[PDB]
């Protein structure tokens, strides 16, 4: 009933929170309400950081999180137990200029795909909008943000043409001459003269200006820009004559950001930093999708600035930064490829996940995974204390693997970090799949992770 | 109000009634409802149809039914009023022998493709199951059947290969070896030795017989045979930012069948059979997608049959069936393309429809519609009459022409035949759309037709 | 035994009748030797048929076949047992003018492919001619027809080139330019023609000495001569194969297996039903032409299984017979030859869906309309056959392949009755020398019989 229920929490999740802004405010507010303290990153955190130690998060661009417990006790030698994974999915984005013209009149929006999207598999789903607004009261300077979702009402649909026609109707197609989103066919009010005073008037059409300021509670005119998103409405679903599966969108990366989350949260609610030695965080980052060379993705170093800044006004003495990291392990947590049936020539023999058994080890032995063998016997002799199972997938020679932000944490903090994840099928798709079992393992397995990496790490 | 409560009643109808089996007991318990007795195709007629006439329908193979509204005032120059539309939509259906073995502990299942499915539009789809079920209860021979269905649950999907596998994970796929649905991944009942007594043990996994034998309500060993198809079971919704569309599956062409059958039985409310002079009829094929040669399709006559054995049985003079379609209109009403903003270089200038306008005429010069100057201009004056708008859609000269059974109709019976339909996006997609209004707007014009073709054929 | 006598039977019926015109004669003699009395279309059957019904057949073209069995007690819901099969099997036609010059001495005749013959596995076999002669005998002006058939006699063969030759012997070829049954080779002492043949309407449309050997195999003058249609196929007996036995070789398989099956069962059949006391009517119909489409009068699509239902039932009783219900409540099985599992070529066969030899009947699945097959048609013949200790197979082609088709749909279309593809399972069809089980000419014979004694009593069920 446990995996059940975390089950469906997971499917609400992805549902109420379809863009990564949305996934990152939610996070923010299940850490608040489990006393985290929000610290910003604009300000020095000296005076918000005692020896007492605690548990704080701060967040950058609104789609790099970072959530820590600091205990008291805590020194350089201890290391820091780190979970990172990423927030960003697959998804398409309105251009700074959606506007177009209508074709025989048909409302269409101009918009760019956020990594591999807009092919066949965004043909026909049902797409709503969603993302962030920013606005500029009447009568004020400052710029404020929004959050609007249109779910569950797809306002657009990228329309397949019947097969009838012939080749034209076989793919692939141009994206941007093909997949464009159809939004209405509107039949004969005109822009009034305050929402003509938008500096987005003209940008983007004068209906869709109305909804997302509608959404918000704010005046057409107080739109100053927007960072909006097209994705899939259609909310997860557990499947499977006997119900071993979970289907939902985006599951790259929230699985594992979830899972991770939640286990941190879990353990964090039986820790008290007055009487803890440990540092521990789950990192969440933006942009992992388009190669992580962004500040609010992985290269953009947040993980390294929160341990930093924390071990600096956390005590009066210097702490060694280079061990702390040396003494650190880092879980890369990203999913990873489920076993398909249908295509068992891609997958490699003896190194390949299953439906709800447990965390997959990312293997790799050409620089796409940080995996090591010290990495691989620490999960290993974890999972056996434990009581995990843990799965491997590697490549066959003769394929070619995708990458995760594993690499680039190890190679910035020099500490050991281990590749793994939830596996999926799918990856990629509009809508993924993965065991019904798999996220409240996964929970499990992090959550132990948390527990007992220290005493693990100290045998070797 | 009224064209937005049909609108959401269609969507109902697709999602209640996912199969041909469905359909057409849907529409059989739609007419039982009001008053139109059922005739079964075994018995003779002779003592069911009398002088009054009256309101009846009968059904073949449980997939074609013919619904038909007879006045006692009618003659053979009166002619028939008639609508023809098929009830059978793309689909998948589960081969003879659906068995297969599990594949690394995956559990799937043999189907194979019903018109041109398993491509690319049905892989990551949350497929249901359902259809009829042939069973003997226990100790007798009788044998009967039963309608199945799944929904809401989608007891399998068939998996898209991550792209980051590369070239294997290109389209198109094998509809035999790629696009297999997976059903599930069992852990560790066997078979009893009670539904090993089932004809179709071993044709299909225990787990499946079990499960639709439960929804049945029967036992393992009293199922015979079955024929289920795979479908979509993510129900309709209206969309677009205006919500100016409808987003549903197996649009073509249950949606010309439901305008078609709802404008039947609202005309029928005001038709009083005892002064009636008319003989009014809406018959929906099977097979259609498939070349319509099969007894149960247009080919089949079930139309003609209709008519020659109620005229027999409602006097006792003969009657002169090749007077009778002389004089009648036969409306091949099937679903046509509604102008795809993205592909304009496959739509004709002056001869593409639109959303939310009317009914579409299909024209053709080259045999692929029925559809003549005299039937255009009857619909023409007909749409002026009732205040209908009246669209066009014929292919440009360097594309290429779909299929309907309108030239086999009017071929059959010698009647003029006009093809016709409401128009829609995306025709053979998984999950296709047309206009919000566009269900209300084609009943509206079906209804106008039943009212009034005769009084405007008179003019010819 | 019985199983063994009766595939002896079918050789020697393939072999005696090479052609369809031999083969519908020869149904209509066994059928007139099993009391069957002949209707000529003709002639209109009010006075031939009367109420105590009976056992009947006529024919068509002389190609197209329909026996039946009428029950003074049948009626309109009763329904109609029916069996349809085709007797046309790929071959290879004389042209209507066959005459070619000599070539370097080489006696040809021109030919036209019937079907999809005239390919590399028509190549180096031994050729007979047969088939139907239209004559007028001297003095008189009624055309009378005669068979002919010049088995054993090879007089035809297509030879293949030499491999020495390199590239030009290598397939596929012409079937215009290089395919050509090479007849002859004439030597000065073949006489010159007389002023008696030269009256023939077919003077100079066929070598001479091809005229003279037809007219002396029918009896007749090669003035007389008229016209003329004539096959060439493989004279090369039938034979048992296989080290354990298991095996019958023989050409035209497709579809005179099932057509010799069925009509053996409704002879069978026949046997033991009294037409003073049976409530049914039975008939297995062969049709003509369905290796080209069915679209001709003595095709499927010609209907003369209509036909004779109409013409029966209206001559049958004063009544009127509503048709309708007649074939609503019918069966049809379209019998025609499906696919035996070729262990060379595993790829090409779908996974429980194929049939093996020696064991029954076949059933045609398919989802896309290349049969008429149905669920509750499945169901029956599964019932039908549980009932009398048949067994039954499956066929269905893979999703990635391509699918054969057969009169099904057509004869479903037309009637409006439930139709059932299945057939009896062989290797090699359309091959010029086929093969399938010596135990499935007797398997395809009791399944039938049992079809005509058990099947209203089954569909009764439903
Ligand atoms: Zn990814
Ligand atoms: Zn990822
Ligand atoms: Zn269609
Ligand atoms: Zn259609
Ligand atoms: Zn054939
Ligand atoms: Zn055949």
């Amino acid at each position: 009933h446990n995996y059940e229920d975390i089950a469906q929490e997971f499917i609400d999740f992805i549902y109420k929170n379809p863009t990564t802004y949305h996934v990152v405010s939610f996070f923010a507010e299940l850490l608040d309400k489990h006393n985290f303290k929000y610290l910003s990153e604009k300000s020095n955190w000296q005076d918000s950081i005692g020896e007492d130690g605690g548990k704080f998060y701060t967040i950058r661009n609104g789609t790099n999180l970072s959530a820590f417990i600091l205990g008291k006790n805590w020194r350089a030698e201890k290391g820091v137990g780190v979970i990172g994974s990423h927030v960003d999915a697959l998804t398409v984005k309105l251009k700074p200029v959606s506007f177009k013209d209508t074709a025989e009149g048909y409302g269409r929006i101009a918009v760019a795909p956020y990594g591999g999207t807009l092919n066949e598999l965004w043909l026909d789903r049902d797409l709503g909008i969603g993302g962030r607004l920013l606005y500029k009261k009447k009568g004020t300077n400052e710029i404020k943000s929004a959050l609007v979702d249109s779910t569950p009402l797809p306002v657009c649909r990228i329309p397949s043409l019947a097969p009838h026609f012939g080749k034209p109707a076989e793919g692939p197609f141009d994206k941007e001459d093909q997949t464009i989103p159809v939004i209405g066919f509107p039949t004969p009010e005109p822009p009034t003269d305050d929402e003509k005073k938008s500096p987005l008037f003209g940008k983007h059409c004068i209906h869709l200006l109305r909804y997302v300021a509608k959404l918000a509670g704010v005046e057409v005119s107080e739109l100053i820009q927007m960072d909006l998103d097209l994705f899939d409405v259609q909310k997860g679903t557990i499947g499977g004559i006997g119900k071993h599966f979970l289907f939902a969108p985006r599951l790259d990366d929230r699985l594992c950001s979830f899972a991770a989350m939640i286990a941190l949260i879990c353990y964090a609610k039986d820790v008290n930093t007055e009487e803890s030695d440990l540092f521990s965080t789950v990192t969440l980052y933006d942009n992992e999708e388009i190669g992580s060379l962004t500040r609010q993705g992985a290269k953009g170093g947040l993980l390294e600035s929160v341990v930093e800044r924390s071990s600096s006004a956390f005590t009066k003495k210097p702490v060694d930064l280079h061990t702390v990291w040396a003494n650190s392990i880092i879980l890369s947590a990203d999913v990873n490829h489920l076993y398909n049936p249908n295509f068992p020539e891609v997958y490699l023999k003896n190194h390949f996940p299953v439906p709800n058994v447990g965390i997959t080890l990312s293997l790799d032995p050409n620089g796409h995974m940080a995996t090591d063998v010290v990495g691989t016997a620490l999960v290993e002799e974890l999972a056996r204390r434990n009581g995990d199972k843990v799965q491997y997938f590697q490549i066959k020679n003769n394929s070619r693997s995708g990458g995760t932000i594993g690499p680039s944490l190890a190679s910035q903090t020099g500490a050991r970090t281990i590749d793994l994840g939830i596996a999926q099928l799918s990856m990629h798709s509009i809508r993924a799949a993965t065991g019904s079992k798999d996220v409240g393992l996964g929970v499990k397995f992090f959550n132990g992770f948390f527990k007992h990496w220290r005493s693990v790490y100290d045998e070797f």
